């Protein structure tokens, strides 16, 4: 529960420690079934407004079915496609005959049942909506006359409710070529999802975590539609399976670090590279570069290992002894000294250069701190907002202690004349070797 | 109203002048209220189709309420979160007891009223939909029988209209974890928004601008949902507050500038860096790097100062005397001479290199100009489209004069042998210093 | 139908050949019309629930019309705007009087008809919904009384169906400022689209391709709304027109290539630049850098030439003889040896460096291959997934042969001491020239 932060004055970086992990390592596939009604184009001679409204929505029903066949004609266009290979594999098994009828036989008794597929995969099936039973029992004998019948409007409105979810299904499948994420509430109702999470094979502790952070599970799950035949449409919904839980996570925040020399254009800078989410995973650390690829319920981190990067466990040494002999801490160099500010979880790192104003201000008591030229940090305690130049930043109000690690800025240890100031993705060893090789040429002079 | 453009032949860049500003500097928070009905699971013994449709939507009603509580269990996952700290602060004050009842007491008389919160913030409250009064007065005494009643269908359909907006609210909150942008029409009706803009504290001139460009205000506003208790759901909608209006804005367009030497691979190039939106703000210029972070009703520019960058006022000198002694104009160098074209607001900059065709063509009279090797500009007058290689570009038809600033291309002033041709983010001073230091080594030879 | 892949061991790259093209070269504009009803605010003295529901939706009807006028007040804010200049041009012609009435006269007889505009453009018009005829014939004489009438509910529900699509139109136009893509099913029904594709001028073969891959056409089409007047709203829907069909396409996949020296930090790397989609177009090759700018029904590639890049036909030589004297193959250099894996269409390229595990595993028989240090490739035959470190990758199951082109890795031909290892966007000639110039300084020593 304790959330900690440590600002590194020497490297102009901060690490937010005390976070718990939830890394997606596997995929669970579930087949969702809608029992459709195979009807041919009917036409009876009536002008009744009851049967007129039925024709309009039967057309919308028939159009959504025939268009979902047109989408079926479209081969999976998303990807990449590594992330959906499990759902595609289930779709391919549904093509085989004697598999669509297997689902139909197992779902006649109950709205949910486990089925063993031909590929040996044991998946749970769900008949969310039964259009077949309703349309044939309620609406078929009405319009099965020489002229359209005269039934009341109560049955027509209920038919609007049934057809409304199907229209919502085909409209989301069409714009996304049958692969939608996050899984909308119509692909799988929130009530249906919790029932699906309770069934699926994992512990009660792992089920409790997924059922509490539902929205995060929806954003890390794909809805894939596979086929339509035998009066049934089927689409597979992949669900994240998390194999790494409760391992240490920490987020690295980096800000430029320059010198404070007076004459303009005579300053060198460097910035810590590889900022983002770090989490221990199987004796190593998994790096997450892309922003918002990790979701975060407070104190818990949810990420996917597909957008990851494997790093050795010694990578955390760059947060203490950046000159460590074990790992190659990456930095980028430049002479651009623009004033910026990074909002970390328990404060804000501020890099103030030039004449631009840099202040941390509290709305009630006013400005509480004015930042001098350099890189510094302000604790979130008693600080509402932080301003840099003409840009206003707001500080997070998460409760926790923040530590200030004092240290000489490493940018002061380098000579500006032989300093390489255009290294996009370099390391300490490269900067150390490039300078010594540059000084090797000046000695021979 | 006058829109001007100036192409700089020396730097292969153009500036579109004559634009008015609208920079977001603050946030106004408004609490939106939906009076919910606290009902326990009712079950009466009836098969009437009137009461059957009620049960279906009451389940959808109860499910949307209980799921919106599940979303409430999810801590704010978006961000960052600087941009929503004001809305979060209002959400936290709503948690305190004696605050939810304060909103309920002030909204019993009118559908809108200003409320003073515990945090000293004066915010306007809105009861958009009153589900509590309708459900209890119209539907409670019907189903408050030993068996479900037999009321007509007119009341059931009206209940579908009320429940439809709530289902639209929870479905948008669920996919976005309660933070949606742009604010949809269901979070706040267009009619409700104009009424909210008229009330809010600002001048009639600032209210007239927001009420005219509604869609731009929606795209720069966040909908945040805070809590559900005491038969009321509440969600705060932040609205942009613009403190900078009618200050000069101009958009910088840059295109590569190479040499025209015949032998392949013997050409050097450079391109002006920091292209995008520039607007004067409080004695300085605010730079906007990210595209589409600024919206633009013609002749008016709408941007947010959070995605900004503060630059000194002398930054505009890079558009005239790029060799100015005051500011360090940034350029990037390379030897890649690919033919490209940038569509500016009143024409198009064309960089033609190699043998690729570069023509400005009018659909009625045909090709009007053929571009030679180098960087040039064509006015939008009498020009419909511009083609480069196999890529077709269309020119904007905005009315205004365009000026051609003749000048020797600066790429011709540099010696290709000592020229650094791999500078990602460099400046004129660095290129000037790097070449002189390279020539310092050849003199000692 | 044959899909081929060739892995290049010397360059650590693979090319997926055997694909067919479909490049968008032009735009076809179609005017979509909804005949609106011009009604003034009516108020009759009734409390009937039939006429009460009418007032609620007439307000939603009137609000959607008046708000769509507010959106009309917003000048086109999207772009750029090259891609929509054709639709904007049609919108501007609709402003001229005697043009809105021309559409109204030609659509009174049929729901679809071709119209010659003032700009000489021949466009097909579509009256998708006729709100004017329905509202005035069915609902006007009802409420045209001194007190609201007592008509039944069948007509009210049909009015809900008509007004529902209009509310769907204005809600999508509002969030996107009137420019939406992909074109939703409500901007143009799937049934209306196929009828539009059949009419439009092109061959039966080009019509058959568009009608089969409907969803891809929707994602490469824009819906633009132009004006509201004379009881008619109009919005233009641009449709892709493909001028390049059945030309060779191939996708280039690149992975880092490093050395295998034991001592850490003593390795140099290089990676092929310009990975993505390549397609021959008019005697040259069109390069597509941005991912997902090309859609892909299997065996067919759909791209837009606006996000393209024109390259000479000799660019394919970088896939065989990278040291070719005709073209300058671009590579980037670094010393970062991170283990990665690229999922190509018929396998996976794996770059294994360090101690990180690199295995290709089949779920039934287990691990089938362990990758040594370097860059290698594994065929999709009998391989389900491929793991690198803590990241799991899944292989595509597309059927086709894959060829292994053996060759000495070019990274072994370079001396690490004089090797430039920080070239972001460089070429072979630059690396060749930079090393020789570095060796020119060591000879004079």
């Amino acid at each position: 529960q304790n959330i900690t932060e440590e600002f590194y004055q020497s490297t102009c970086s901060a690490v937010s420690k005390g976070y718990l992990s939830a890394l997606r390592t596997g995929w669970y596939t579930s087949v969702i079934t809608i029992e459709l009604s195979n009807i041919k184009e009917n036409k009876c001679n009536g002008t009744d407004a009851k049967v007129k409204l039925i024709k309009q929505e039967l057309d919308k029903y028939k159009n959504a079915v025939t268009e979902l066949q047109l989408l079926m004609q479209s081969t999976p266009a998303t990807g990449s496609g590594s992330a959906i290979a499990s759902g595609v594999a289930v779709c391919k098994v549904l093509h085989l005959e004697g598999e669509v009828n297997k689902i139909k036989s197992a779902l006649l008794s109950t709205n949910k049942a486990v089925v063993s597929l031909s590929n040996g995969v044991s998946v749970l099936t769900f008949k969310v909506l039964d259009l077949k039973n309703y349309i044939d029992k309620q609406l078929l004998p009405i319009l099965n006359k020489q002229s359209c019948s005269i039934s009341n409007i109560e049955t027509v409105i209920e038919f609007q409710q049934k057809n409304n979810r199907l229209l919502e299904i085909t409209r989301e499948f069409s714009v996304n070529a049958g692969v939608t994420t996050p899984v909308s509430t119509y692909m799988l109702t929130n009530s249906e999802l919790l029932s699906l999470i309770n069934d699926m094979p994992i512990t009660n502790d792992q089920k409790k975590l997924m059922s509490n952070n539902v929205q995060i599970v929806r954003q890390q799950s794909y809805s894939i539609m596979c086929i339509i035949k035998e009066e049934v449409l089927a689409y597979v919904v992949q669900l994240p399976l998390y194999g790494v839980i409760d391992t240490p996570c920490w987020k690295l925040h980096t800000s430029p670090l320059c010198t404070t020399n007076t004459k303009e254009g005579s300053n060198i800078c460097l910035t810590r590279t590889d900022r983002g989410w770090y989490c221990d995973n199987a004796g190593s650390v998994s790096f997450f570069p892309q922003a918002e690829t990790c979701k975060v319920q407070s104190n818990r981190v949810f990420c996917d290992t597909m957008n990851s990067r494997t790093l050795p466990s010694e990578v955390n040494l760059c947060n203490v002894d950046i000159f460590n002999p074990k790992y190659d801490c990456k930095i980028m160099t430049s002479k651009t000294d623009v004033s910026s500010s990074v909002i970390t979880s328990l404060g804000a790192i501020v890099s103030c250069y030039g004449k631009t104003k840099c202040t941390a201000s509290n709305k009630n008591r006013g400005i509480i701190k004015t930042f001098s030229n350099g890189c510094d940090y302000v604790s979130n305690k008693g600080v509402d907002t932080v301003s840099v130049g003409n840009t206003l930043y707001y500080v997070n109000k998460q409760e926790g202690k923040s530590l200030y690690v004092k240290g000489e800025p490493i940018i002061n240890f380098y000579d500006p004349l032989v300093f390489p100031s255009d290294e996009f993705d370099a390391s300490i060893s490269q900067v150390n070797e490039k300078i010594n090789q540059s000084l090797a040429f000046i000695r021979k002079s």
